[PDB]
């Protein structure tokens, strides 16, 4: 192309997002999943590949072990992240790292040897000409378009919260929680077993991630829910397995999220969704505090239960006072925004001067990042 517009990679542990710079959508929404076959091949018709990265291996899920190259937001294995990044420009975009620059996102407080290694890897294998990294809250906002507010991001494995004021974060108050969508999907699974059903599989745990995604909804009040939930069955909801059985949930659907609000649940101590974005509020200053409970932005695919929204604004109001109320953003596409709001940064101007260069890294080596970035 006569214009190349630099690629938003917005890499997180459940999915890979990607696209152009000029819109507000991506190109390239594909499950972080490099799936190995598990048995002898005794058909000598075709030589099927050894290796199935990609959406492929959701389809051939039945007689593949399906594994994650990513989990808390932290590169386990390099290998399988090296071979969904080839799948990623070659096949989903069909296009050159080289002939285009490149903005790779991550969340904050990961290790310093994940953005070293990703440093070396945009450089080494697929010889960029320019990258950089950002933090995944920071371009929340961004694509919200509001220079102020509190950024609450959960995707699967890391959830944030980063509180900016006028364009200046606080780093001191940026709090972070385990506790995010895997962790919600692997409790589905163990109270399944309640009504019998069991999901051992690798593949089998997705079919139970796309159950949480049809029927899990957040309550306003728990305890009304589980009443209701108990004296009829007007909650319950028959969802039909691929072989063409059919399982019935009732409680289950409000009780896969309420872990966020209580994660006693899953063993954890942490406080809760609500009580991390009020303390990252109260670390700040108080002239800062007025206009952050006013501002409260959800980003992410765990933001996006029905009755989440709802669920927050109450859970903060009590622990707020009465005056400094609080809105909550939760806007229609939470899902994209960290995508979106990627896709803003790298297009506007005076952004160029930020871009890392080959020519620098020359220099000063991966170790570049730990100055040049944020
Ligand atoms: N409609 C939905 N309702 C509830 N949770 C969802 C929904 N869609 C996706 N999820 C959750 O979102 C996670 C993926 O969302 P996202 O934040 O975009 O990915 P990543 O963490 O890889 O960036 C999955 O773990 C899944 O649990
Ligand atoms: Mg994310």
């Amino acid at each position: 192309r006569d214009d190349i517009a630099a690629l938003v990679v917005d890499n997180g542990s459940g999915m890979c997002k990607a696209g152009f710079a000029g819109d507000d959508a991506p190109r390239a929404v594909f499950p972080s999943i490099v799936g190995r076959p598990r048995h002898q091949g005794v058909m000598v018709g075709m030589g099927q590949k050894d290796s199935y990265v990609g959406d492929e291996a959701q389809s051939k899920r039945g007689i593949l072990t399906l594994k994650y190259p990513i989990e808390h937001g932290i590169v386990t294995n390099w290998d399988d992240m090296e071979k969904i990044w080839h799948h990623t420009f070659y096949n989903e975009l069909r296009v050159a790292p080289e002939e285009h620059p490149v903005l790779l996102t991550e969340a904050p407080l990961n290790p310093k040897a994940n953005r070293e290694k990703m440093t070396q890897i945009m450089f080494e294998t697929f010889n960029t000409p320019a990258m950089y990294v950002a933090i995944q809250a920071v371009l929340s906002l961004y694509a919200s378009g509001r220079t102020t507010g509190i950024v609450m991001d959960s995707g699967d494995g890391v959830t944030h919260t980063v509180p900016i004021y006028e364009g200046y974060a606080l780093p001191h108050a940026i709090l972070r929680l385990d506790l995010a969508g895997r962790d919600l999907t692997d409790y589905l699974m163990k109270i399944l077993t309640e009504r019998g059903y069991s999901f051992t599989t690798t593949a089998e745990r997705e079919i139970v991630r796309d159950i949480k995604e049809k029927l899990c909804y957040v309550a306003l009040d728990f305890e009304q829910e589980m009443a209701t939930a108990a004296s009829s069955s007007s909650l319950e909801k028959s969802y039909e397995l691929p072989d063409g059985q059919v399982i019935t949930i009732g409680n289950e659907r409000f009780r896969c999220p309420e872990a966020l609000f209580q994660p006693s649940f899953l063993g954890m101590e942490s406080c809760g969704i609500h009580e991390t974005t009020f303390n990252s509020i109260m670390k700040c200053d108080v002239d800062i505090r007025k206009d952050l409970y006013a501002n409260t932005v959800l980003s992410g695919g765990t933001t996006m239960y029905p009755g989440i929204a709802d669920r927050m604004q109450k859970e903060i109001t009590a622990l707020a006072p009465s005056t400094m109320k609080i809105k909550i953003i939760a806007p229609p596409e939470r899902k994209y925004s960290v995508w979106i709001g990627g896709s803003i940064l790298a297009s506007l101007s005076t952004f160029q001067q930020m871009w890392i260069s080959k020519q620098e890294y020359d220099e000063s080596g991966p170790s570049i990042v730990h100055r040049k970035c944020f």
